[PDB]
């Protein structure tokens, strides 16, 4: 339930990732891998790059 910042923009490479935009306000939802996190991206859910965003 915590947000996320996008910190840049990322375009989704593969079918579990979800593309965000800078800016954008994320919920977080599963932050166990170091690399990769998932997370709610207005109504669509993946995983992002945890370096791509930043804990609120
Ligand atoms: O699904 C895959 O294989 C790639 C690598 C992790 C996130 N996307």
């Amino acid at each position: 339930k915590e947000l996320v910042l996008a910190l840049y923009d990322y375009q989704e490479k593969s079918p579990r990732e979800v593309t965000m935009k800078k800016g954008d306000i994320l919920t977080l939802l599963n932050s166990t891998n170091k690399d990769w996190w998932k997370v709610e991206v207005a109504d669509r859910q993946g995983f992002v790059p945890a370096a791509y965003v930043k804990k609120l």
